[PDB]
């Protein structure tokens, strides 16, 4: 009914990742990816994983799809200036 948040693309996340991350995905080596996180911070790791899940770019194990919760904001598309463009008002019988 209200679609707004949780709208990230797979390509955006992939391109928004470090050469190491992009190279890790190429080798479909999930094990190697998990290792990289063990070295990185906890907060940073959660952000990276959240992006992959929200972007459906990677499927890390099961029981973890469509990340819920999280601070929302909105889609971003009011569409309104100061005059009614037009609609299906019809010319009444035509």
């Amino acid at each position: 009914g209200h679609m707004g948040p949780g709208g990230l693309d797979p390509v955006e996340v992939y391109e928004s990742l470090p050469e190491e991350l992009q190279k890790c995905f190429d080798v479909k080596d999930v094990q190697m990816l998990q290792d990289a996180i063990s070295k990185m911070d906890p907060t940073d790791a959660k952000y990276h994983m959240q992006r992959c899940i929200d972007s459906g770019l990677w499927v890390p194990n099961s029981k973890a799809s469509e990340a819920k919760e999280g601070e929302e904001a909105g889609p971003g598309d009011p569409l309104l200036e100061a005059v009614p463009k037009t609609g299906d008002e019809k010319d009444v019988s035509v």
